[PDB]
């Protein structure tokens, strides 16, 4: 590809990441004095562990959403068969949405903007998920040094998504084509504003994949405890992603139609 064409796929990306925005930029920065007091967080502590997992489990379905969107404008992404647009959403939307997540992650004192105001770890506490809930702080805490640009967002999030490497791909070859002009796109933003020293810094591959895994071992954790609460209150998008007796409801092949 040319150099135009690949400042070209740079601004389409740039503004499909734009349009495809749950929460704007401008927004969580003015809430970051808007923090939770100590008996709203007490609120949310003495919460039932099932019914803060429900609470959280919508608020991450309905950015995933936002990540659906952002894959369907995506250049490449729907000239793709239907079975590697499932594998590369089944597989990064919740990589998307965590990268997404350190926008509304305030450094500064280690908060998160949840439900309209900004709290710390011990808002999460009846979750029962420790371990999970510090892997995901400290994740967004190693992004926030970045200080990622919105530009530089929209492309490292669509290489989360585009990636060769899936398993199940059946045409990983054409995800490769794909995922190569991404990159030498992204290279070419980094080079153009001089912000190449952020490829040394990213974190490793691994850690985004191992933070999935972290995830969604939890969850059936979850479901295999309380398992009739998952089928009647978890949203359906949510088990289908993660859920064992859960694809069965087919969801993701219907907001990938319908545009
Ligand atoms: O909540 C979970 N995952 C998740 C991932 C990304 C997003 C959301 C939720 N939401 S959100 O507004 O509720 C929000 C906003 C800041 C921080 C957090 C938290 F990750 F700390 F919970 C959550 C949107 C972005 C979850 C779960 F469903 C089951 C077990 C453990 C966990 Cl962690």
């Amino acid at each position: 590809a040319s150099l135009t064409e690949i400042e070209h796929l740079v601004q389409s990306v740039c503004k499909s990441y734009r349009e495809t925005c749950q929460l704007r930029l401008e927004d969580l920065l003015r809430q970051r004095s808007n923090i939770f007091s100590r008996e709203e967080v007490t609120g949310y502590q003495r919460k039932s562990m099932w019914e803060m997992w429900e609470r959280c489990a919508h608020h991450l379905t309905e950015a995933i959403q936002y990540v659906v969107e952002f894959a369907k404008r995506l250049s490449g992404f729907m000239e793709l068969c239907q079975n590697d647009q499932i594998v590369l959403l089944k597989a990064g939307a919740m990589e998307v949405v965590l990268v997404r997540m350190c926008r509304a992650y305030n450094a500064d004192n280690r908060t998160v903007f949840f439900e309209g105001k900004y709290g710390g770890m011990e808002l999460f506490r009846a979750l029962g998920c420790s371990e999970l809930i510090s892997s995901i702080f400290d994740f967004s805490h190693s992004l926030s040094a970045l200080h990622f640009s919105e530009d530089e967002i929209a492309l490292y999030t669509a290489l989360v998504l585009i990636n060769a490497h899936r398993p199940g791909l059946q045409e990983k070859r054409k995800v490769e084509q794909l995922q190569y002009n991404l990159e030498l796109a992204f290279h070419h933003h980094l080079c153009k504003t001089h912000r190449q020293s952020i490829l040394a810094k990213l974190p490793p591959k691994g850690k985004l994949r191992s933070l999935c895994s972290q995830h969604v071992e939890r969850l059936q954790i979850f479901q295999h405890l309380h398992p009739i609460v998952v089928q009647a209150a978890f949203p359906p998008l949510y088990k289908e992603l993660f859920s064992g007796g859960g694809e069965k409801h087919k969801i993701l092949h219907r907001l990938l139609q319908d545009s």
